[PDB]
């Protein structure tokens, strides 16, 4: 069975409104003033599902589907009962709107694919199916989104899902997972692995973002502060819009996978740690023109 | 047919002593001073032959092969009787021995393809012999700075294949084949000065070895090339070190992609940047 990431929740907040320190730290406000904002980049984001309804992202999400057996398999509901496909929706893509918080790419748009229902074995965490996530990995790629974002394991490595996370990079779609028993699908050679830092810089992946202390979204229109691996792949999955959006513009055509994997890691910070605690080091959207 | 980028001979030498400027121009200095080298790294180059005897490059041919019908199409003779190959195969990896010219990986290894005869000229189905020959013989890098009009889909069939074994596949951006497929990294050239590419690197008044014992200034777009091919042999090098892993050709490639210097220019000019060893120091 597949497994959300751990997770804690530090603090709970009814009302907020700034920018998070994350997307801060991986340099996004930098790429926004470049007129660059995730602009008519998609994002499936394979979860828990998320509050259509939250102020924050009313205005980013363009549908979703429900995977699970969580209301009786209803696929039109994809609400959000644990909290976590929320947040990490918030940290994508939150509008910018003079309120609440702003995601790393806000004016994404966003797919939610709910295959993560609350585990009984483990209260405050997620599980589902590996055919429920196969079946979102493809209904993502025939909805033609341009970056897939979970934030879950499984310890099996099983063909069907391999196979899906293949379709989507042959079909030029970024597949972006956490690295937390829970290896696959991140421990895939396809999948982008993600890593978690501290705000201030300290701890097979291939990149890190910010994991500790995020402030981001809820259900019920609150906000919340969370820490764990999995909050570093929202930040990520956000700037590969970015990057996206940016690149294909600056090159003047629609760039492979593999190139836009390039791009990422061209857009990293080395923090000094060895590659198999940081890989490329922190996603830093400004890395190139530091260098310029 | 395949021809040789022409380029121009500036100056014919019978002896020097530095480090050419095009290998300084990519920091690689800085990266042999990080212990990195290019060693057990083996390059393809497939070009017009070598010369075996140039005492720059005796140390660092592991072998090679001719698929022309020079020397009575001998498989054993890959000598080179235009020049440009030996030139291409000391900016990849001249040997460090205090005389002569130093290239960008000076430890690495050569695998010497004759694909083209006396400018210089080749068959598609040399090159793709060639092609094939290298991913038998496991390389880890394809280097050839050469070009045609042709998309001939047999050519992209063996690129494909080389990048399916995780294998580096670098081409001079001329005569737009094999450059202009999308798995090949295509490599344009600019001055010492700064004056579809993935990455831009020196190509004018380059400093190499020629036949005999000799050195020349070259420039043209197909100078450039050698330059990544050897960058590359660094990066392997160093990358698979620090991973502590066997890097697959998108990641290694990513790794060129990470050890670029913006110059300024569009991107449809200049691509990702100048190949540029010490980047992510600098940015630390």
């Amino acid at each position: 069975t597949i497994r959300l990431i751990p997770f804690k929740i530090e603090e709970k907040l009814e009302s907020v409104k700034e920018i998070p320190e994350g997307v801060n730290m991986v340099q996004a406000p930098e790429i926004w003033k470049e007129g660059i904002r995730g602009k008519d980049i998609v994002i499936a984001v394979i979860d828990t599902g998320c509050d259509r309804d939250h102020p924050d992202l009313k205005d980013r999400i363009i549908g979703g589907r429900n995977f699970t057996t969580d209301d009786n398999g209803d696929v039109d509901n994809y609400s959000d009962y644990n909290g976590h496909g929320t947040h990490v929706a918030g940290t994508i893509a939150a509008t910018e709107n003079d309120q609440g918080v702003v995601g790393v790419a806000p004016e994404a748009k966003l797919l939610i694919l709910k295959v993560l229902a609350n585990d009984p074995n483990n209260p405050g965490s997620a599980t589902g199916k590996y055919e429920w996530i196969v079946n979102a990995i493809n209904y993502a790629i025939d909805q033609k989104v341009d970056i897939i974002s979970m934030s879950l394991g499984g310890p099996s490595d099983v063909p069907e899902l391999h196979q899906a996370v293949k379709r989507a990079v042959e079909n030029n779609i970024l597949v972006v997972c956490a690295a937390g028993e829970l290896s696959y699908p991140a421990a895939y050679n396809e999948v982008i692995s993600v890593g978690a830092i501290s705000l201030d810089g300290q701890i097979e992946i291939d990149v890190v973002a910010p994991g500790e202390k995020i402030l981001s979204t809820i259900p019920g229109g609150k906000f919340a502060v969370f820490s764990g691996t999995s909050m570093a792949t929202p930040h990520v999955s956000g700037a590969l819009a970015l990057i996206k959006q940016l690149s294909e513009k600056e090159f003047e055509r629609n760039l492979t996978e593999p190139e836009l994997y390039a791009q990422l890691i061209k857009r990293t910070m080395p923090l000094g740690f060895p590659k198999a605690l940081e890989g490329n080091g922190l996603v830093y959207l400004t890395a190139p023109n530091l260098l310029s």
